[PDB]
């Protein structure tokens, strides 16, 4: 049995396409653009069971408010909570996420799951 297996996200809206290009949608603002685009990009390496995104100045849970505000560096504090089938999937995307988003303040991910 697994004790914990959750992942939190960052710097997805700072993409030149989302903030620099600004694409207004009838469905949902940055929330829809990022949520949808991430679906396929995430489903390819690992389907998501649920994605709870909390942007700044709104709702910052103890898990992110403490950790998210701690690794200040992505030039923007955007948090997202993903729940996949297992960390195995995520670990494959984590690297792919941080490796491609390395050096630049872009889409990132970190394994979140400690003892309460």
């Amino acid at each position: 049995n697994l004790p914990s297996k959750m992942l939190l996200v960052y710097d997805l809206y700072l993409s030149p396409k989302l903030w620099a290009l600004a694409t207004p949608q009838k469905n949902g603002r940055v929330q829809e653009k990022v949520m949808e685009h991430l679906l396929k990009l995430f489903g390819t390496f690992g389907v998501i069971s649920s994605v709870r995104i909390l942007k700044p100045g709104r709702e910052l849970p103890p898990d992110i408010r403490r950790i998210s505000s701690r690794y200040s560096q992505v030039g923007t504090q955007e948090c997202a909570i993903v729940e996949f089938e297992e960390v195995e999937a995520a670990i494959k995307a984590h690297e792919f996420m941080i490796t491609e988003s390395q050096g630049k303040e872009n889409m990132k991910a970190v394994l979140i799951g400690m003892k309460p």
